[PDB]
């Protein structure tokens, strides 16, 4: 599947422009949103969530607002380069 190459990189770190270093924790759809998403933990409260959305847990965050869902297309090349 198209998400498999990104799913293999879960647990890696990427350097998201204008945000900072984030750990990739989830790749996939999000209920009620269009398209595929990367769930990242920014390891500081500069995200928007705790890894859950609409009462469902997608991933774990270190802090209450360190999690962020980003449209996968925006970070796909960064995730590919991560090792």
């Amino acid at each position: 599947g198209p998400m498999d190459r990104y799913q293999r990189k879960i647990g890696c770190f990427i350097q998201i422009p204008n945000l900072g270093r984030g750990q990739l924790k989830y790749v996939g759809p999000v209920d009620t949103k269009a398209g595929m998403f990367a769930g990242v933990d920014l390891l500081a409260n500069i995200g928007k969530n705790d890894g859950s959305f609409m009462g469902k847990k997608y991933f774990q965050t270190e802090y209450p607002q360190s999690g962020l869902f980003i449209q996968l297309q925006k970070v796909a090349s960064l995730i590919e380069k991560a090792s």
